[PDB]
């Protein structure tokens, strides 16, 4: 046996297609499920990896070339007698690198739908509409309303003056030659932004807002595909479907899309899928059942096409399809669509000028490394297609100071069941290789790290009454990114960073940072390398010191067990006023134990100290070490945490040039022999302590405020005193 699961976008006929699925189950006994998940075009390549996905997937052909290259689609194998049933150009739309990768279903193209009662003669040009809108606003109506959230609906205007996505030149598509940035495209988008300034259209208008407006008669026009006609029938609005308005004398060029059905390559039911598609859905009866639910446009099945051809609504669809351009199916299409999805929104909402919104989409459409990261982000935040975002306006590769080209700011609602608070999630762009053209980072192929190999992320606890994420952390990430770039020393999970300043420039006690693998962002494959995601975690100086004395990983584990200091997701709360050792005093024990068993990472310190006798190599037999109180409290960590693990530890002087290097029995390099344990080169003193003597010395050192204290022995002496160093 086997099941058959189908995905089809919500605006299409999923109920008519379900009827066809019923007839299949009747005649065959195989159950056909139909689902219309949100953002199915993005979710497919996500869950086709785990094969948790549909046996069949429906969408415009432009997406498929991208699926096919990722090996997510099985090649379809119709015989000649079936191929003759559909038009040759619709098989063209589903052909990628020589193979048929999906069955074509229907041809879609945007048309101008107008309310005959409100507007008997629809305007032949775009420029007519501002005028036409004043007349309609007088009697309380509007002239035009259509989806401005999706570039698919505003692209006909942008392309009217000849703006394009990729150029069909010399037999192929030129992937770097994108045309969203030329005069024609700016002329089209400038005109769209104008309409919104003069309040003929509103930037907030999405699909369901426009559809409701037109179907209640509140607006005289709209732009939409054959699928929308069904609901205008139910509204009983007296409407007609016609050619789109011209712009500057040239026609609107809508991207024509062929609704196609592909078969999952991980489907165990490729044969059942071939039967359902070839001998049920693709016939006069099957296509009819889907057309009745929501019109398909001009179907690819020659027979049922000639039957509907009379329908003037179809005639107007193909008239606009002729003036438009058929969408390419190359993998780079999704990139292009996203680049423009943003450009149009930013340019319309006022976030950005038309001239720079399109100049942005130009570099970002071409740019593979950027795309991949956005793809993960969109995997985490499906319902935030346009996040507040900081952009470096003077790019880092034109001499600019700030190396992060972008920093995106998402809203993470957290988890109420697992005690993870609502917070802001920042992701950076530019530490990895975004463009792969040797502009910022050396191109090192698909094998190895992409640029530095990671991007920063940050999770900031949401303060109360905060409508939007603050922007100060984007500044911080610019600071860290500069730190990495200039030094060329990369970071790993567990590393620490001394910042010595409250991260937000308020008095916050959080003044440092540990780094750790972001708990949600998953490493990505890029055509320029691999990109993992490091997350910054704010910490107090007390905690930064623990991480230096013990380890980064160990302290990170602790921040996870104290919810108000990070929790499982290590969220930074900038209003935290207590260290984790003051919240849970019994944690200090865990660290000390962690040091006794793992050992200290601290190889030395710059502190107030000196030594005295009681270039050459002076061999001595009586030594008097002098420390500050602060650096004297270190001595037990030096003994227990390093000399016992067979490691050296060095105190540098900083008031001079003296130094004291404690050396265990049996470490290479070092000139105290233990025939004569106290040798000096210099101001450079090395003193070797046997395990026996270290263990007893630790008993004798118990750190109260008495000074100067002094400890003595048969070997040696050790003072801790106060001002002498600074004087
Ligand atoms: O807007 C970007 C989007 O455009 C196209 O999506 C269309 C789709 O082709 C239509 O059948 C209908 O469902 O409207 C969609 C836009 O809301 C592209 O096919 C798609 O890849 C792209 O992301």
């Amino acid at each position: 046996e086997g099941k058959l699961v189908i995905w089809i976008n919500g605006d299409k006929g999923y109920n008519g297609l379900a009827e066809v699925g019923k007839k299949f189950e009747k005649d065959t006994g195989i159950k056909v499920t139909v689902e219309h998940p949100d953002k199915l075009e993005e979710k497919f390549p996500q869950v086709a990896a785990t094969g948790d996905g549909p046996d069949i997937i429906f969408w415009a052909h432009d997406r498929f070339g991208g699926y096919a290259q990722s090996g997510l689609l099985a090649e379809i194998t119709p015989d000649k007698a079936f191929q003759d049933k559909l038009y040759p150009f619709t098989w063209d739309a589903v052909r990628y690198n020589g193979k048929l990768i999906a069955y074509p279903i229907a041809v879609e193209a945007l048309s101008l739908i107008y309310n005959k009662d409100l507007l008997p003669n629809p305007p032949k040009t775009w420029e007519e509409i501002p005028a036409l809108d004043k007349e309609l606003k007088a009697k309380g109506k509007s002239a035009l309303m259509f989806n401005l959230q999706e570039p698919y609906f505003t692209w006909p205007l942008i392309a009217a003056d000849g703006g394009y996505a990729f150029k069909y030149e010399n037999g192929k598509y030129d992937i770097k030659d994108v045309g969203v940035d030329n005069a024609g495209a700016k002329a089209g988008l400038t005109f769209l932004v104008d309409l919104i300034k003069n309040k003929h259209m509103n930037a907030d208008t999405d699909y369901s807002i426009a559809e409701a407006a037109f179907n209640k008669g509140e607006t005289a026009m709209t732009i939409n595909g054959p699928w929308a006609w069904s609901n205008i029938d139910t509204s009983k609005v007296n409407y007609g479907v016609t050619v789109l308005p011209t712009f500057k004398g040239q026609p609107s060029k809508p991207f024509v899309g062929v609704l196609s059905a592909g078969i999952n390559a991980a489907s165990p039911n490729k044969e059942l899928a071939k039967e359902f598609l070839e001998n049920y859905l693709l016939t006069d009866e099957g296509l009819e059942a889907v057309n009745k639910d929501k019109p398909l446009g001009a179907v690819a099945l020659k027979s049922y096409e000639e039957e509907l051809a009379k329908d003037p609504r179809i005639a107007a669809t193909m008239e606009n399809a002729q003036k438009g351009e058929i969408m390419p199916n190359i993998p780079q299409m999704s990139a292009f669509w996203y680049a423009v999805r943003t450009a149009v929104i930013n340019a319309a909402s006022g976030r950005q000028t038309v001239d720079a919104a399109l100049a942005a989409a130009q570099t970002n459409a071409a740019a593979p490394g950027l795309h991949a990261i956005y793809g993960e982000c969109r995997r985490l935040y499906p319902d935030q297609p346009n996040p507040l975002q900081v952009t470096a306006i003077v790019k880092y590769w034109l001499g600019g100071p700030d190396p992060l080209d972008y920093v995106s700011m998402y809203r993470n609602v957290g988890s109420p069941s697992a005690n993870i608070p609502e917070h802001w999630h920042y992701i950076s762009f530019g530490l990895s290789d975004l463009y792969g053209d040797n502009r910022v980072h050396e191109f090192t192929g698909t094998d190895g790290p992409s640029g530095f190999g990671f991007e920063l992320t940050f999770r900031l606890k949401r303060e109360t009454g905060e409508s939007a994420p603050p922007t100060w952390p984007a500044e911080l990430m610019q600071g860290l990114a500069r730190y990495v770039f200039q030094s060329e020393n990369t970071f790993c999970s567990g590393d620490h960073v001394s910042w010595h300043s409250p991260l937000d420039n308020s008095e916050s006690r959080i003044q440092h940072m540990l780094l750790t693998e972001d708990p949600q962002m998953q490493p990505v494959q890029t055509p320029f390398g691999v990109v993992t995601f490091l997350q910054i975690v704010g910490v107090c100086t007390e905690e930064l010191h623990s991480a230096q004395q013990w380890n980064g990983q160990g302290i990170l584990e602790l921040l996870r067990t104290v919810p108000i200091a990070g929790g499982p997701w290590l969220i930074t709360d900038m209003r935290r006023g207590e260290t984790i050792f003051e919240i849970d005093p019994h944690l200090q024990e865990r660290v000390d134990k962690g040091i006794e068993t793992d050992g200290s990472n601290l190889s030395g310190v710059s502190a107030k100290c000196a030594w005295d006798d009681l270039i050459r190599t002076r061999q001595l037999e009586s030594v008097h070490l002098k420390f500050n109180q602060e650096s004297g409290a270190l001595i037990p960590l030096c003994l227990r945490g390093r000399l016992l693990h067979g490691r050296h530890f060095t105190y540098k002087s900083i008031t001079g040039d003296m130094a004291i290097t404690f050396v265990s029995t049996g470490v290479e390099g070092a000139f105290a022999t233990e025939e004569h344990p106290y040798a000096a080169h210099g101001p450079w003193l090395q003193i070797l302590l046997t395990e026996e003597f270290v263990e007893k010395m630790l008993e004798d050192l118990e750190d109260e405020f008495k000074l100067p204290k002094e400890y003595s022995w048969p070997e040696k002496k050790l003072k801790v005193s106060i001002l002498p160093d600074v004087v």
